[PDB]
């Protein structure tokens, strides 16, 4: 489809990404700064090092409301980045009620949490008309 956070790597800084649709979801203006429970985000920082390697770490933060199925298609496609980066990247998931210093650190400004997305905005795309019988 369109994996742009396992693709990623257009701009030495910070990309944040979220899993919707069976694929990656970037988060527009507004919504980026709210970390939600019922989903996983994906985020890869990207630097430019001395020889200009341009270095590559990700986090990998689930919710609590997610079980091993969901936080498990949230952590497949970072294993996958890390053998893609097994090199020395920095990779380190991180949890709801046990995040790190890092992500406090990446973010002081007051992340806000949400729960509950009470909002039934979500059609499945059909194939084509069924004329098809």
């Amino acid at each position: 489809e369109h994996p742009e956070f396992l693709k990623a790597g257009k701009e030495p800084g910070l990309q944040i990404w979220r899993v919707e649709k069976f694929d990656l979801v970037p988060v527009p203006t507004n919504l980026y700064g709210d970390f939600f429970t019922g989903d996983a985000y994906v985020i890869l920082k990207t630097v430019q090092l001395r020889n200009g390697n341009l270095q590559y770490d990700l986090h990998y933060w689930l919710g609590n409301e997610c079980s091993q199925d969901e936080s498990g298609a949230a952590a497949i496609f970072t294993v996958q980045l890390d053998d893609y980066l097994n090199g020395r990247a920095v990779q380190h998931r991180e949890v709801q009620g046990f995040e790190s210093a890092t992500f406090l650190g990446y973010f002081k400004s007051g992340l806000k949490y949400k729960k509950g997305g009470v909002a039934s905005g979500f059609k499945h795309v059909v194939p084509n008309e069924v004329v098809v019988q």
